[PDB]
């Protein structure tokens, strides 16, 4: 089995600030990483759970588009889990759309998601991180994922 992990970060505020986010693919001998930008920097769109989910469905689609299945993906966002597990409801209508769109991907990976603490997601969260600073350096400006070569 393959083992994914995804991260989202919004700041300085949240709503508010830039929303960011990173994942990392652990194969056999290889180690896959991407970050992205989720939404317009500083716009009132722009959140903390935007950008876990942002990372989260990058996270899959790039699996998807991989040929992996049956994956085990990993995240310390537990409000992103549960929602994507059934405990949690959704109704944030900016939520909405990434959590169907999730839920489509989980579905044709038969993707299983857990909840690790902050201090297990260390990789995923640095590479946020980077596309952070390169939203502030102007480098980053396109809503979508980027997959390191």
């Amino acid at each position: 089995m393959i083992i994914g992990y995804f991260d989202g970060l919004c700041e300085p505020k949240n709503p508010g600030g830039i929303a960011t986010f990173g994942f990392v693919i652990y194969l056999d001998n290889r180690k896959i990483e991407g970050y992205g930008l989720a939404e317009k920097p500083f716009s009132i769109n722009s959140t903390n759970n935007v950008a876990e989910y942002s990372g989260l469905i990058c996270l899959m689609e790039t699996m998807l588009r991989l040929g992996i299945s049956s994956p085990i993906i990993k995240g310390d966002s537990q409000l992103v889990i549960k929602q994507m597990n059934g405990e949690y409801k959704v109704k944030a209508k900016r939520i909405i759309p990434l959590y169907e769109k999730a839920i489509e991907l989980k579905k044709k990976l038969n993707a299983t998601l857990i909840w690790v603490p902050r201090e297990e997601n260390k990789e995923a969260d640095r590479l946020s991180r980077v596309a952070y600073e390169l939203v502030r350096r102007g480098k980053l400006r396109d809503i979508g994922c980027i997959i390191l070569t």
